[PDB]
């Protein structure tokens, strides 16, 4: 059955028909729903992913049918026979990332999906050489605080070895120190991949916020350290409008957001490490980095600071102090020049990619838990819309820690 | 290792399995294929099956199953049915399967409450008239003079044949949504059509943001008969702010009795198609989604404006700051005129401890993630850490489609 999409705000209706197109099945059965789960608990098979991903490729180029699609079918099938997997051409690469994001339920960001720069990184054979292209990333994304959405793209998995891995979850980010009494200094989400660092040889700091080493690895060699250059890390110190105490907290944050341990998937073909970034939506930092309590868990401490009562829940001094501390996360960026949107702008954005998306392909999987904001979630447009959630192909996959 | 859905809360780091969807006779809308969780809204042997499970279902919670009181409990029931089409619930029945309903409705935040459910057996109801004296009693009780108690008013099931109880209100206490001769309205959007019913069917209309509306009910066969509430009996807060002064100017308000009318508590397999239940309020209820949805009273740019915020722009997160001080305004509102609310931190915090209780007693809690989380400062409270399982037990309260 093709479902029924309804936006309770302006009683609009759709239904999604691009579901159909779904060959990978989600966690949840007529049974019980499990969308709010975070993780889900031979070579015909290669082959007619792969035929299906041409098929998707050349009808985005309005050449179907053609020579070329033939010719390129014939491609795979004889590389597919012969070697049990197969090669995309760079075009074909560039064409299955964009695809990818488009594709990924949890982005609130994709109305931006068109405009992706796709460094090919194949071409690599060592851990030194994926140090030289993270930083070239990095150096491009940033551009100096207007950023760019990126990806690179290393080697893809093969049957026969180890694969190219980023031990880290991200390019950029806060070591968390455990200390003897219990307690973490610094991000605690980091604590195991600062450790890792420490027992393959990093010197660390003991700061709130040391930018970490990166561990790359190359096929069924042990992970080796990197320092990035600390000029190739933009970070935002954080002040507030009008309350001067809050700089005084001595808070910041990086500019890039760089996923680097998500699989991206394309015809069947599978790519290990493949780092994508785009740009921050304020409430990621303001409120879940920062105001999360397995996180930095800031609250308390700038509730203080605003000599709220904190005695009692009624007063609403959580929320106060969370809408301030997102305030200031807005205010610190576009004082810095660094692209930043907040989460108002964001939905807005993504409600006319919906529209979008209804014309062009006949829906969108989208993830309404991940979309609709961690503050404030009934002021935007996206609470009101329902939404279905698919997994469709090119997609970015969890993938397991490589230790 | 355990085939059941693995659940985690990512605040903590702890895991739980729910055994307890196996328990679910009732598919929802999802598939493998694609999850449908955040839509709104997706006899015989048949009968005498869910009777059978609702009464094992009662013996159990009172541990005698297998017990000759059950067995012939049991035969009692197939009895009834073979002879008539359908059978009746004991008083005690009842009063079990109605809370065992709240504890099941994976919507409600509120559950950590549902064991002191106050149920009034109204079964013996012949009339519209006599339904009105009914709810006015509830409204009684439930309201308390500020102080809140629960309760639910259970009418006569459903027949073959004969037509339902039903009350066409949505809610007991509603105000009036008066269509504009531009196209705005007056009052409450989502009640228009209530509105425009109610004068159909001979009410007189007044022109305020907050005019109380009256009831329309429907007794078996018969046209729906209007009855006003005698005003004393709704009990208002008005609204003012703990140290805005300007905020009680506004003239906002809200009433104290969250009181829904128009869903079904199904109890094994009979239908209570007029069954009005009532608890007390969540002020995210009042101050934002009520005071602040765009369809709805749709407040926020006024109180913005009288808070002096850049309003031509969303990154002053002037929104966010208005809706805020909304929302405190209701609890400050509702506490000194010491009427029952709760927060939305206090609510979720009771919600988590009855997850927990849940595990120990049932093996898991059906909750609808979307709802169970509040519409501001989602991530500020617990439940939006912890994953949910949802699933469709029984008894249950089911929407039910406008008797017009
Ligand atoms: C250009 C600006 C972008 C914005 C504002 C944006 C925004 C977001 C946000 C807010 C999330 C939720 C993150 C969280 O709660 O941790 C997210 C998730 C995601 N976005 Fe984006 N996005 C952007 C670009 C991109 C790009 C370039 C890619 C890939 C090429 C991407 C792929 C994803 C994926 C895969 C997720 C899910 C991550 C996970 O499952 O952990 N987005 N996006
Ligand atoms: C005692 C205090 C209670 C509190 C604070 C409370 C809180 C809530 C809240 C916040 C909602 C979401 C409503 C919305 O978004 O409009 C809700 C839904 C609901 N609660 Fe409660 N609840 C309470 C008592 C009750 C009682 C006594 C019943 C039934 C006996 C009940 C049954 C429900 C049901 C069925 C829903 C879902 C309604 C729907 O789908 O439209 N709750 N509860
Ligand atoms: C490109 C981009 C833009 C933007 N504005 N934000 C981001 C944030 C990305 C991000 C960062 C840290 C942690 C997670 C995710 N929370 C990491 C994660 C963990 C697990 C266990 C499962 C799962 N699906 N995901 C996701 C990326
Ligand atoms: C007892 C109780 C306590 C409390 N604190 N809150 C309430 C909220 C009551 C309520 C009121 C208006 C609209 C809805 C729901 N929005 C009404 C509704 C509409 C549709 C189409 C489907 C559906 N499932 N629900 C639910 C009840
Ligand atoms: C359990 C729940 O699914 C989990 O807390 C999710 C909720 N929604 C989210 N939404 C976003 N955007 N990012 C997140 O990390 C989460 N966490
Ligand atoms: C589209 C979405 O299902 C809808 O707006 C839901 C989201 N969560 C909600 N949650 C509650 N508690 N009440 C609601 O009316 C809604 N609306
Ligand atoms: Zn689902």
């Amino acid at each position: 059955k093709f479902p029924r999409v309804k936006n309770w705000e302006l009683g609009s209706i759709t239904y999604d028909t691009l579901c159909a197109q779904s060959q990978q099945d989600g966690p949840c059965t007529p049974r019980r729903c499990l969308g709010s789960l975070v993780l889900p608990r031979p070579a015909e098979q290669l082959l007619s992913q792969a035929r299906d991903f041409i098929n998707q490729y050349y009808s985005s180029i309005k050449r179907s049918g053609s020579q070329a699609h033939e010719e390129r079918l014939q491609e795979v099938e004889a590389e597919v026979a012969s070697t049990g997997t197969y090669h995309l051409r760079e075009s074909e690469l560039v064409f299955g990332a964009k695809q990818a994001w488009r594709n990924a339920p949890r982005c609130v960001g994709r109305i931006q999906w068109g405009k992706l720069q796709v460094f090919d990184a194949r071409d690599c054979s060592s851990a030194q050489e994926m140090f030289t292209y993270i930083c070239n990333h990095i150096k491009y994304a940033t551009n100096r605080g207007n950023l760019r959405s990126a990806i690179t793209v290393f080697p893809q998995r093969a049957p026969g070895r180890g694969d190219f891995r980023i031990w880290n979850s991200q390019l950029v980010r806060y070591a968390g120190y455990r200390q003897q009494d219990g307690s973490v200094r610094g991000d605690p989400a980091n604590v195991e991949i600062t450790e890792l660092c420490i027992q393959h040889g990093w010197t660390p700091g003991n700061g709130r916020f040391d930018v970490l080493p990166l561990l790359l690895q190359a096929p069924d060699e042990a992970p080796e350290l990197f320092v990035l250059p600390p000029e190739l890390v933009l970070e935002v110190p954080l002040e507030h409008p009008t309350l001067e105490w809050f700089a005084a907290l001595g808070l910041r944050w990086y500019a890039l957001p760089a996923v680097s341990n998500m699989l991206l998937e394309i015809g069947g073909l599978e790519f290990s490490a493949a780092p994508f970034s785009g740009w921050y939506m304020s409430t990621e930092i303001g409120t879940r980095n920062l105001c999360d309590p397995h996180r930095y868990n800031i609250l308390e401490d700038v509730a203080v600071c605003m000599d709220l009562d904190t005695r009692t829940t009624s007063s609403l001094w959580k929320d106060k102090a969370a809408v301030e501390i997102n305030l200031a996360v807005l205010h610190s960026f576009q004082l810095a020049k660094v692209t930043i949107v907040d989460h108002h702008a964001a939905t807005v954005s993504f409600m006319k990619h919906l529209d979008n998306e209804q014309k062009a392909r006949g829906g969108c999987p989208a993830d309404w838990a991940w979309i609709v904001p961690p503050i404030s979630g009934s002021l935007t447009p996206v609470f009101h819309q329902e939404m279905v959630n698919y997994i469709l192909s090119p997609a970015f996959r969890y993938q397991p820690d490589p230790w």
